[PDB]
């Protein structure tokens, strides 16, 4: 026999990141150079796959929801440290911000999906990416991941501005 457990979120974790500032990338226009506030001497730089989304001025010294756990890896060239929690849909492009707080230590969790990773969540594991597409905002554009609440447990809900059946990754 084998586990061959199904795809799930509570086997991944978000939190709120600092964005510092944004510039162009070293590698291909395609992308776009960003960096994240961190317990370092300096911030670190992260690389965003986005050639016609939300512009990175849009993003300059942003607050948002980022990986905890989940691991980045390399695009072009760069490696990421980090990665922004977005709405993405054809006709515009929003990032997930809960409506108040903000506060970089806040993690979205629920006892809805309890659940931690073993060592780190290793970008070879593609967990993020196996269940991203089941992760959409509702009419009332409120990101919904498996049908469960996406908020820092209890209150504190994180919702799209005007994206609605729309998909967040």
């Amino acid at each position: 026999a084998m586990d061959s457990k199904p795809i799930d979120v509570s086997r991944l974790d978000l939190r709120i990141g600092c964005i510092i500032t944004a510039r162009k990338h070293p590698d291909a226009d395609s992308l776009y150079v960003e960096e994240v506030d961190v317990g370092e001497i300096a911030p670190r730089t992260v690389v965003s796959g986005l050639v016609n989304h939300v512009p990175l001025e849009q993003m300059q010294n942003r607050m948002v929801i980022l990986l905890c756990n989940l691991k980045p890896a390399k695009m072009r060239g760069v490696l990421s440290q980090a990665m922004v929690m977005c709405a993405s849909s054809p006709e515009k492009i929003e990032i997930l911000a809960p409506p108040n707080g903000s506060v970089p230590g806040d993690r979205i969790t629920f006892d809805a999906f309890p659940g931690e990773p073993d060592k780190e969540l290793n970008p070879k594991k593609k967990i993020w990416e196996q269940i991203q597409p089941d992760l959409h905002t509702n009419d009332e554009c409120v990101a919904t991941y498996k049908g469960v609440p996406f908020e820092v447990k209890g209150k504190g809900v994180c919702r799209a501005q005007t994206m609605s059946n729309s998909g967040i990754k």
